[PDB]
């Protein structure tokens, strides 16, 4: 029932921003929580509990958050089959600054439309052949690190030298050997991620046709 | 004012069949000439007339085909210009077999959207401002090469040593040098061509809602 | 111990003609067979024996020649090790034009010098090791298909619907998943081909040093 | 008389390292500066003088140093020229702390061979016609990124934001734009810059015989 949309790209290309834009406009903020047409999810929300001897190095920035092996895929593949099914689910909620998975959850109704974003969500076939239709936000790789830098910096707590480390060391060899062959996968790609308007109106005005009937 | 949606992409990928499948969804095919509500214009009506030392080189393959001063952009700006303005307008009839403007033109009356397609659609940028929307149909250049060979034995008389002869030498940089360039234009980026059903449906559905209001 | 430089590249990159320019420009074509200081090897003459079915298929462009498992990777490790060690061996000869090996063997000779080449040559680690010296000839894809095109109907019997439809079903998609990844392997990459003067010249001088001592 | 060598490649890929240790490895760093054989001549020194107004803005990372209008094109060529003519040349010395010229200068007396480095080496035909090898020094736009945030704030006194807006306002368009179309001129490509010590001692071995005779 519920028409499910894929959306991968890289660290930072805007996933995130092109998915809360879209659904923003779609007036869904403003839907009550349990009524809701139009719902994200994010596949970084399923990344594994770490180890004791892992969440150290991750404090190091010497873990490998980039590869599948991080995030919990039957997890995942369970979630979005229970809302395939009209389930109502509840997806776990993941913090980058402590590396862990928090007490709080966040409960997921039955929608209409869902948006399942992340750097591997095109990863998996089984998963794939789950979305009606896969957009991938394409942006330039020193374009996406200028913008994690920034972006880690100043909200995820992270040092400079430490994300470069990470970045050159685990980051962009799992996305040259594990997200780019994926990007064939996708049926539209999305340059300029959330400052694409056009895109992203024709994104919104195509929810809204398929919830109108 | 007329929708106007601009499209293109390097040769063979696709932009004539994508296009094609379009209108063909939206069951313009069935609705007679006059009535159409979308119609396609196609950059190729408007190259230029050759001198007799331009047509020789062409018969031997040549001519510079690629290039932007091959194609008359200030008539595809007169023209697309007066479409604007809601004018029916004649436009010429171009035929490849013989490298030559035919005698006949078409008459484009006011139609509601209209696709203009070409290897350089977004090379002006006076023309450029007059879309709506933009695509780029990203087809790899070995995958093209093969459609474009098979397709100009085919449908242009040409010969295969001839084809990859015009190629390697004109088509190929002039692509790097012109087209690929413009790629950056694009609002919506649709990969591989006419199988691509999901991107297709999109514009297709996005046209139907302007032909509804 | 011989010197061994392993030479890869897509197909038709240049990689035969760059290794054929490289012993003429060494004066190796007016030395006697057995006197020879610098030999040539291609990956090709290591193809597997086809299955009657298997063979069937090649014979309609539907036998994946592209893929590692095409190659007898046991035989070339074990041949390059003996002739690592300075042993004469024997070769096979394989035809382009059936599919198949042929009876006749070539006598290996000792040599000072051995050039290994092969759009496969880095994919194994352990044949990648014997290596003193990787080359990558880099040519564009289409590029490259132009020129396979030419000279598959000229040399290997082939015709040209089935060597596009071959290309596209498993030569792209093959060298994108195996060849291309191997890239990363090599010490310096040669653009074009064979018409690299500058490029080849490079390599001739460091062979007559290693032939002077 | 001289043999001139280009060397291009992006920001922080590698070519000031390269080009130091092929010289080293040569011996010239034990040589009286007088008869110095072979040298290396940096693009960088040939920067122009900034006006108030435009220092003021290279204080904000607001001036564009990567057009090729940043750099005096007549001296580099007219220097180049003096260099193949056998005379003895002096060099300014560029501080990039500061954004200026230093009232030292490098002499430079006749030698044999001489390497000339700089992001935009071979834009010129003029300058590219000089030189009878090109080599280009192939990495990453994100490795490359990473080692300059490093470098800048380590050696240049650059602070993090500034380096991140003028990469992304003026480094990558500039080098899209300007230093990649020029890698297609390049005889030899050299990846991992200056940690490929197979492709460094292939340059010093080519160049000692040079020098030998
Ligand atoms: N179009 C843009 N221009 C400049 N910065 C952007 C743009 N889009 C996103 N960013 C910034 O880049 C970072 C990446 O954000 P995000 O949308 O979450 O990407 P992703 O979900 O792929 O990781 C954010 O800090 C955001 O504010
Ligand atoms: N998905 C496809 N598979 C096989 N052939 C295709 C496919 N898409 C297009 N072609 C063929 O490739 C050629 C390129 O066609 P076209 O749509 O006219 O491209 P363009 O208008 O960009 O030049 C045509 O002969 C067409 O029928
Ligand atoms: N610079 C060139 N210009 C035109 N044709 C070329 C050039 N270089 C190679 N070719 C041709 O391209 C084809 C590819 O040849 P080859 O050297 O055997 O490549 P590979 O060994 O990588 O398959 C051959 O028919 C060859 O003669
Ligand atoms: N192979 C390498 N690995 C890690 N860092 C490097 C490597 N090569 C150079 N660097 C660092 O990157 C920066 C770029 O140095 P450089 O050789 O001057 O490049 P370029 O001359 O192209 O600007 C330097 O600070 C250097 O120490
Ligand atoms: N604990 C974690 C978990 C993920 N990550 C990073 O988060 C990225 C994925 O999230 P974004 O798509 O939001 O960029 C990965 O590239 C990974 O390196 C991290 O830096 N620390
Ligand atoms: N007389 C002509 C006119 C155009 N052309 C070719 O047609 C191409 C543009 O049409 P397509 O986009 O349909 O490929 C150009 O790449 C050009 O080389 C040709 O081959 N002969
Ligand atoms: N029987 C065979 C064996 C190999 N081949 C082709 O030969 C290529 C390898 O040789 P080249 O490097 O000379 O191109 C492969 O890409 C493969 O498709 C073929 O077309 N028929
Ligand atoms: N005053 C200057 C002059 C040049 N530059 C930078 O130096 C670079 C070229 O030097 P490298 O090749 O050493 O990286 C350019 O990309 C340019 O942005 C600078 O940051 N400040
Ligand atoms: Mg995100
Ligand atoms: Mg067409
Ligand atoms: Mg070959
Ligand atoms: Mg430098």
């Amino acid at each position: 029932e519920p028409f499910l949309i894929g959306v991968s790209g890289g660290t930072a290309s805007g996933k995130s921003s092109v998915c809360a834009k879209i659904v923003q406009l779609l007036g869904q903020n403003e839907v009550d929580y349990r009524q809701k047409q139009v719902v994200i999810l994010s596949q970084d929300s399923f990344y594994r509990v770490l180890t004791s001897e892992q969440k150290a190095k991750a404090l190091k920035g010497q873990f490998n958050f980039d590869h599948p092996d991080a995030f919990d895929n039957e997890l995942i593949l369970k979630t979005l089959k229970e809302i395939t099914e009209g389930k109502t689910v509840q997806i776990p909620v993941y913090d980058f600054v402590s590396h862990s998975r928090k007490e709080e959850t966040v409960t997921v109704y039955p929608a209409d439309v869902v948006l399942f974003e992340g750097i591997l969500a095109f990863y998996s076939q089984e998963v794939r052949d789950l979305f009606q239709m896969k957009l991938f936000v394409d942006t330039d790789a020193d374009t996406r690190l200028s913008r994690r830098v920034l972006r880690d910096i100043s909200e995820r707590g992270r040092d400079l030298e430490q994300i470069l480390s990470q970045y050159i060391t685990f980051v962009k060899p799992a996305f040259e050997e594990f997200c780019l062959p994926t990007k064939k996968y996708a049926d539209v790609i999305i340059p300029r991620g959330a400052d694409n308007l056009v895109a992203i109106n024709l994104i919104v005005q195509h929810i809204q046709d398929i919830l109108n009937g």
